[PDB]
């Protein structure tokens, strides 16, 4: 709405972003590697220009965001991935 | 710099965190208060009802402060985003 907050309205987007790369293959909820390559090689640009050179390293990062370690990223396990940059 | 929509979400929500986080104590993470504060002002419609509560607010936070030492780290804060 026109009363959403911009943290409010950021956060949405987020959500958004989020499943709009998990609900392409596999699990609908969670980012496999390649939907989670895909998503930091098209959206993460920037803030993972140096990582993005390098598969391997980002490999290395979903391993790491990957909690339960079910080769799967459910949203809270990826939105940890903010809190490392 | 054409920053992506996920980072401009991104920066938007670690400031917004900082900004709330640095007016008292450890400027790193959010006590009480100024979570309560962050919430009152920029969660008006995802916390609408919850708002008008502040023992509710309080449990919220008892709630995501998982090492339970009354300060809300961000990587704690952030949790917030997946109860919605
Ligand atoms: C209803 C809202 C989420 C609303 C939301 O999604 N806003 C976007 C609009 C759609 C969610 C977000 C955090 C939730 C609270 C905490 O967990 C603490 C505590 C756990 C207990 O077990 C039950 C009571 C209480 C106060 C929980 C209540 C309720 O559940 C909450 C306020
Ligand atoms: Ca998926
Ligand atoms: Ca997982
Ligand atoms: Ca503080
Ligand atoms: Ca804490």
């Amino acid at each position: 709405t026109c009363k959403m907050s911009q943290l409010e309205r950021n956060i949405e987007t987020i959500i958004n972003t989020f499943h709009q790369y998990s609900v392409k293959l596999g699990h609908p909820d969670t980012l496999n590697q390649g939907e989670f390559k895909e998503l930091v090689r098209k959206d993460l640009q920037n803030f993972l220009k140096k990582e993005n050179k390098n598969e391997k390293v980002i490999e290395h990062i979903m391993e790491d965001l990957d909690t339960n370690a079910d080769k799967q990223l459910s949203f809270e396990e990826f939105i940890m991935l903010m809190a490392r940059l």
